[PDB]
């Protein structure tokens, strides 16, 4: 029992982290097989970030300008290419620590672990959700660029995020491993609107099922609701509309606890309309939305 | 910017996890050098846990009864000994993945990362605080015993906790790596009182300094207090009394933000007496006490 914001074990990812330096800028790279992936903004100077012409800037760079170091080992760069907002540095050595991996583009509302790195060294791991507005509420300082997000299924690492920047609002933006930004963000030092965010409704319900499984039951009530009625409430409180697809994915947690999805929606409706009244749920005083139905089952069943 | 309940990268610890089986019971072991450490309750059956006579039970066991497997590799056990509540299985092979390590007994209020494991396989990592009452509010299921807590300073892993049991109250108890339980707990299936817990005051103040560094400033006020006045309030709200040692350790965060420790105590006093008024601090709706002053500086400075 107990419920924590648990991250995947970062071991398989630590073995891929490298440091990439170009000119005077240093950031993190991801070494998989004979390729090192890093944000293309490694080629910019402080002056360049106002409106960088990445194609022009990369043309001044040669393989020998990209310095790649894995711990105390220097990698020989035999090729470079830009794909969207990432650079792919071909190296002459396959990473001996390359785990089985995939590159995936996660959907908003999904979760993943971030291994925050500086100078190619891992400093910490934490679990995040990709916000509905395609930002992540990370924890990243100068030099954290190139740090990646991921999920692990048995022995396979699905890399889903690479960190590129922090917005003035203190939230984070980045790309999938093909260099495509999540959201409307551009790798330019300009004011960038992150859309209106919403609370991930299916994850809050999943977290309420985790609370029930763990014994925190006070929020359960004698009421039920309908998808239509519940979504009128969700709209008012800036929660994502609940769909039948969300109800279906909540099926296993519904079966585990014997609490029908719409009945759990009625507890959520009452918590939105009345607040927590100074009580807590799983040690939290607000409604948590960073656990998916899959994370809840995994944490409550023990998948390794 | 941003602030997360960040765990250490678990890589160095994943490389030490093994599975230990004795009879029909399986749990996790920690393989460091040529020794495997695991909870001594691995030798008990379901019937034995009422009041186990561990010395008598271990006498029926031979080296060949302890089955130790590291992934797909079987370790040969050449020796066994009980030290307090842990068993130490001497194996004929030094773990090639043994990092530089130490065994430390942490103090209450200190934090550490837990790598939750099942069948010798790591499932997740999360950051914990050792409660003032010597419990940990973990997330652990059947088979999680032998999972360890730790801190990492550059290349050195300081192992501080090994998981042994879950109390009826759903909180967790365990030992240091010499098998000494933290708190009054015994490895017996009996009702066990965990003392009155308290909020770790120095950690809440440290977390308030992290909030200020990150821009969450609304709780700052025009007031100051004294250690005596502040502790009258701390007593009323079951917070640990603040000492000059705590003030001293908060020195760096005081210097960073230019907010004197006693002035930050006055903000904490007002938050305890008036609540949060439906506002949040670092995404939390309650006062967080699982970040030490050291964790705050590390997360806000970027130590790898
Ligand atoms: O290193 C960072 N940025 C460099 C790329 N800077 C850029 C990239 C794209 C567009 C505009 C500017 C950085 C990352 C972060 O998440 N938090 C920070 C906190 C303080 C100082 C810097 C950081
Ligand atoms: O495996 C666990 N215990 C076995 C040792 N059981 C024992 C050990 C010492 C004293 C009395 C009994 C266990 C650990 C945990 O933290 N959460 C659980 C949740 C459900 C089922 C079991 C667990």
């Amino acid at each position: 029992s107990g419920f924590r914001k648990m991250a995947f074990p970062s071991g398989k990812v630590e073995g891929c982290m490298v440091q990439v330096t170009c000119g005077t800028t240093t950031l993190n790279g991801l070494w998989l097989d004979d390729v090192v992936y890093c944000p293309r903004h490694v080629i910019c100077t402080s002056e360049d970030m106002l409106n960088p012409n990445y194609e022009d800037l990369l043309i001044r760079k040669s393989n020998h300008n990209f310095l790649v170091q894995a711990g105390n080992v220097q990698l020989r760069v035999i090729g470079h290419s830009m794909q969207n907002c990432v650079l792919k540095l071909k190296v002459d050595t396959a990473n001996p620590k390359t785990p089985k991996y995939k590159f995936v583009r996660i959907q908003p509302g999904q979760t993943f672990s971030v291994l925050a790195c500086y100078n190619g060294s891992p400093s910490g791991v934490y679990q995040c959700a990709m916000r509905p507005n395609f930002t992540i509420k990370g924890s990243f300082l100068n030099g954290s660029c190139g740090s990646v997000g991921f999920n692990i299924d048995y022995d396979c690492v699905s890399f889903c995020y690479m960190h590129h920047m922090e917005l003035p609002t203190g939230v984070h933006a980045g790309t999938d491993l093909e260099g495509n930004f999540y959201g409307p963000f551009v790798d330019r030092q300009t004011a960038q609107a992150a859309g209106t965010d919403t609370t991930i409704t299916v994850n809050v319900l999943a977290w309420l099922y985790a609370a029930v499984i763990n014994g925190d039951r006070w929020f359960l009530n004698r009421f039920t609701t309908t998808l239509n009625d519940f979504n009128l409430v969700a709209m008012k409180y800036n929660y994502e509309p609940l769909t039948q697809d969300h109800v279906d994915i909540l099926g296993p947690l519904s079966a585990q606890t014997g609490i029908a999805v719409l009945d759990m929606c009625a507890s959520l409706k009452e918590l939105l309309q009345n607040g927590m009244n100074g009580r807590t749920i799983l040690g939290s005083a607000l409604l948590e939305d960073e656990f998916t139905p899959f994370d809840v089952v995994r944490q409550c069943s023990g998948v390794t």
